[PDB]
């Protein structure tokens, strides 16, 4: 129902999986879903993804209109998944987490553990990666992550 992806800058990586796992949801036609994406630090706030972010997105037929904001306290309650690239944002977001005295309910947990091999868990930040390699392989990562999350989503168990 409603999902927050959390990278470090909400510039590169969280805001292509907010885009992509929006598009699944339509060509899946479900309801009632919210995707969203916040960040970690004010470095990139208030802008737009990165520019060779959406031109990835754009030749799969994705945009984004994303303009990049912090995680707010607001988040931890609203949100039933709040998903992480790295462990990292996993620690920043379990000790935010813990911080807020009504303990939130949101699942806090590392977007790449729906992959399925232990190796490729780790979606890293291609934002001072030369070239498109990054991106790439981010792309793919953070699609295969929404489709098995989805699959086990739906799943009677
Ligand atoms: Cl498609």
């Amino acid at each position: 129902m409603k999902v927050l992806f959390v990278s470090i800058g909400n510039t590169c990586r969280s805001p292509m999986a907010e885009a992509i796992l929006k598009h699944l949801v339509v060509k899946r036609n479900l309801q009632d879903w919210y995707v969203d994406s916040a960040g970690l630090r004010s470095w990139n706030v208030g802008l737009e993804p990165q520019a060779r972010g959406q031109q990835l997105l754009k030749q799969h037929g994705l945009k984004t209109n994303h303009l990049g904001r912090m995680i707010s306290a607001q988040d931890f309650y609203d949100f039933d998944y709040i998903f992480a690239m790295d462990n990292s944002n996993l620690l920043e977001l379990e000790h935010m987490a813990a911080s807020l005295t009504p303990s939130p309910t949101c699942k806090i947990q590392l977007l790449g553990s729906y992959i399925g091999r232990k190796e490729d868990e780790i979606i890293e930040d291609p934002y001072f990666i030369q070239g498109m390699g990054g991106f790439n392989a981010a792309y793919l990562q953070i699609l295969e992550s929404c489709e098995r999350f989805l699959q086990h989503y739906k799943s009677d168990d």
